[PDB]
DNA sequence: TTTGGT
């Protein structure tokens, strides 16, 4: 049931009009999105609407990818004229620029000016149109009192979106949804979160989130944890896999290839998001690091089932198509593993790197599956022959020395689970040559109990653990404790009323 | 202290 506002902001896009709507954090604004979105595809065609959001998590809430990663413009970091010359290079990326109708964008506050100007020119250029973009109608979604685009420097503040020359151009007014939804039930919360929108803090509310400092119900339901920096929220996914049953699953990186620097290539290697050493546990918490396929992407969440090879998982994968095979399939790739790799790749320079790559030593044992991977089979009257369930367990054990790669399941945007043997990709900075300068082979794969409150902004934790102990940029400590549902559902650390203050751009923007 | 590429 969306609401009557909720509905209308929807028939709106009917215009052709570019649409600019907001309103504080959690009042429906990237759910209608998700209908909207619909809509201007039945206008436009499945192909030709861009849903696209600021971080690439927060566009998987509404179904779609990164802002870049649609626009083909890498980082674009590079000069407005420089992308340009990037994009025309891309069959796929320069007929989507060709043809696109919509572009809805959420999560409009982290993005910057200087880059919106950069896809402006893009838009026009390529569409060969000189309209606010290329005459791409917008959709632009999100909150400007959350946080701001990220400011590398912070003595060049980053120029919030409506700082641009395209926002002037196309936005000349907002909408403004107003009931709040995701805290719906605690009202004294909303007016609690409404006055930490602003930095108004008084003496009671204070007091009040300091009375959330208390320890969240410890019962089956994981929490979900937010800090401000990457280290602490490593630190606490890994405090969380120490806290999960069974032994890690450690893949190291393979590096190369340039010849002898050290003062930063490891300052370049630390830092690459792709850790030199990644552990995994069977049940832990994953999110897609890398646009892989259509909905694979950066962002994309997932539980790990348990770790197989190709050929234990071509099995495996075999058995959840047919839950009620004879038990004779098996045995045929079971006890004759010569027909399996027969019945397996008849199904069609850097892959001996990839090769290497999570190689168990010839001798190494195998730890048999876990019965969970079973649980399919079990819906219970007469014959039990899952003797299939020993089957498989024999096939595993013929991976040693083999390559073992975590399976996942992924839940998309839609709630359509898919389930993907995960292999490693691979990272390099090039230079105009593309040497092998630095490279890294290592599974695109995260921890996902604990979230940057960067990627918090736009998920709706209703159990959530809150540690604003480095909170830096403004609307950081509202994002993070705006993500809660109830106050049962939360606990908030390091309460700071000064460390809480709101950007004055944006006060400026919400009244000239 | 933070995001974003294939
Ligand atoms: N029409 C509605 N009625 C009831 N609850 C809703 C409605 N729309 C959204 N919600 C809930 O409220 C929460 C906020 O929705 P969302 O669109 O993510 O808010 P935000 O505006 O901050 O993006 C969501 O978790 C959703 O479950
Ligand atoms: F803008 Al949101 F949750 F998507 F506050
Ligand atoms: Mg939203």
């Amino acid at each position: 049931g969306l609401s009557k506002e909720q509905e209308s902001i929807i028939k709106l896009a009917e215009n052709g009009h570019n649409i600019f709507y907001t309103g504080s954090a959690g009042t429906g604004k990237s759910i209608l999105l998700r209908e909207m979105i619909k809509v201007l595809k039945g206008i436009y065609g499945r192909e030709n609407v861009a849903v696209t959001a600021s971080t690439g998590l927060a566009a998987c809430n509404i179904g779609g990818i990164t802002i870049h990663s649609f626009a083909g413009i890498g980082l674009g970091k590079g000069d407005a004229d420089k992308l340009y010359k990037k994009v025309r290079r891309s069959r796929k990326h320069l007929r989507r620029w060709e043809n696109i109708g919509a572009l809805v964008v959420d999560e409009i506050s982290m993005l910057d000016a200087e880059l919106l100007d950069k896809l402006d020119f893009i838009a026009r250029k390529i569409r060969k149109n000189h309209q606010p973009f290329g005459g791409i109608q917008l959709i632009f979604c999100g909150d400007f009192f959350q946080l701001p685009p990220v400011s590398k420097d912070p003595n060049r503040p980053t120029k919030f979106a409506f700082e641009s020359k395209a926002w002037k151009e196309g936005v000349k007014m907002t909408i403004m949804l107003q009931k709040v939804f995701r805290q719906r039930g605690d009202v004294k919360f909303i007016d609690m979160l409404n006055r930490m929108r602003l930095g108004n803090i008084d003496d009671e509310t204070e007091r009040e989130f300091k009375k959330l400092s208390r320890p969240l119900p410890d019962d089956e339901i994981i929490p979900a944890e937010l800090y401000s920096t990457r280290m602490e929220v490593e630190r606490a996914n890994n405090s969380r896999l120490s806290k999960l049953p069974g032994q890690v699953h450690i893949f190291n990186a393979i590096d190369g290839g340039a010849l002898e620097d050290e003062e930063l290539k490891e300052r370049l290697l630390q830092n690459f998001l792709a850790p030199k050493e990644l552990h995994l546990k069977v049940g832990a918490q994953v999110m897609m690091v890398k646009n892989l396929d259509a909905t694979l992407v950066n962002g994309s969440l997932g539980k790990v089932i348990e770790f197989m090879d190709p050929e234990t998982y071509f099995c495996y994968e075999a058995l959840t198509n047919d839950p009620s095979m004879p038990p004779e399939k098996l045995e045929t790739w079971a006890e004759n593993p010569s027909k399996l790799k027969a019945a397996m790749e008849r199904e069609q320079r850097k892959s001996s790197v990839k090769e290497g790559f999570a190689k168990s030593d010839i001798g190494e044992p195998v730890s048999p599956l876990d019965s969970s991977v079973f649980d399919f089979m079990k819906r219970v009257v007469l014959e039990n022959i899952k003797r299939k369930e020993q089957l498989m367990q024999t096939i595993h054990q013929n991976s040693a020395g083999k390559r073992r790669l975590p399976l996942v399941r992924f839940k998309a945007s839609d709630m359509s689970t898919r389930m993907v043997l995960v292999e490693p990709e691979d990272w390099a900075i090039e230079d105009e040559n593309e040497k092998p300068l630095v490279s890294r082979v290592q599974l695109p794969l995260m921890l996902a109990w604990s979230l940057s409150i960067h990627k918090s902004q736009g998920q709706t934790l209703p159990k959530v653990k809150v540690d604003l102990r480095r909170v830096f940029e403004k609307g950081q400590a509202y994002v993070a404790l705006s993500r809660a549902v109830s106050r049962e559902g939360l606990q908030v650390l390091n309460f700071d009323r000064t460390r809480i203050k709101a950007h004055q751009k944006v006060i400026d923007f919400y009244l000239t």
